[PDB]
């Protein structure tokens, strides 16, 4: 099973039978992707020179879709196909002090000019991710990258800031999502809905962009769901029909763990049966 594609008309039904006797055949789906891609090798990212830039020993870079520091080359983050392209994302752990340099390189040599964040910096007293970005308008030195902030928005439920980057000058835009909390899911569906419609305008809006980072602290569970929604959302729009386990899937054969608990696969679900909803 790679694939289970469900017509726009028939998903209302289809998906209340999902949830019937307690979400019974959501959790036998899940259970299905459980193994997807896990016979691939981690081997670099288990290398002993490596381990200060894991954030967390068991969230690994398959070496097969990892990418690269150009040049000791690597990272934690892994290339994401999507709806249009094959390297439409790249995925990240939440920067740690010692990788933030490396971050910045990364999205310089690979030539991102839009950033997705989907954790806090500390939740509930937990590090989750570095504030790897200045604090400020003063510009700082990262490695051989020099980085200043142009503007940030806040808004309710995300903040939106520009940087200038320049080595040895491009736009950045980070997109920061506030309110979803780790192995969690957004309080609402309209918020994400939302968010992820905004920055795919801005993505449209970036011609000849590199691919899109996308991280929240182990880049896998809110990163996962963030760019299966992103994926389905296009779906949903040019489509009879929506695939959710075969987004998840994919995603699955590139990184460990995208869409990291069942109630985030509920979620995106969720997120689509209300569209839906909306349009009847
Ligand atoms: C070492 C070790 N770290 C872990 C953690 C964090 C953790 C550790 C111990 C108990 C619960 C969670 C890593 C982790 C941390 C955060 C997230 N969520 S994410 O930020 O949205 O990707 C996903 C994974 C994890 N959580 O789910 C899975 C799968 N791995 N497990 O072993």
């Amino acid at each position: 099973k790679t694939s289970c594609p469900i017509k726009i008309n028939q998903f209302e039904g289809h998906f209340m039978k999902l949830q019937a006797d307690s979400n019974y055949l959501l959790s036998k789906e899940y259970e299905e992707l459980k193994d997807v891609g896990r016979n691939q090798s981690c081997d670099i990212a288990l290398l002993p020179e490596n381990r200060g830039k894991n954030r967390y020993n068991n969230i690994l870079p398959y070496d097969a879709t990892r990418v690269k520091l150009s040049n000791s080359d690597y990272i934690n983050a892994s290339y994401i196909p999507g709806n249009n392209f094959r390297r439409e994302y790249i995925v990240t752990q939440g920067p740690l002090p010692g990788t933030k340099d490396d971050f910045w390189k990364m999205v310089w040599e690979q030539n991102v000019h839009n950033i997705v964040m989907v954790t806090q910096c500390v939740e509930k007293g937990r590090v989750k991710c570095d504030h790897y970005w200045p604090a400020d308008q003063d510009s700082l030195y990262y490695g051989d990258l020099i980085l200043q902030m142009l503007s940030e928005s806040v808004l309710p439920e995300w903040t939106i800031r520009e940087f200038k980057i320049c080595g040895e000058h491009r736009l950045i835009r980070h997109f920061h999502y506030t309110v979803w909390p780790d192995h969690g899911v957004p309080e609402t569906t309209q918020s994400l809905i939302q968010f992820v419609r905004t920055v795919r305008d801005y993505i449209n809006r970036s011609p000849g962009a590199g691919p899109t980072v996308v991280h929240c602290s182990a880049g896998v569970g809110r990163t996962g769901t963030f760019i299966a929604l992103d994926r389905i959302l296009q779906q949903l729009d040019s489509k009879d029909s929506v695939d959710i386990y075969g987004a998840v899937h994919d995603l699955r054969l590139h990184r460990v763990h995208m869409v990291q608990t069942e109630c985030q696969y509920v979620y995106l679900h969720q997120c689509v049966r209300d569209v839906l909803r909306a349009r009847k």
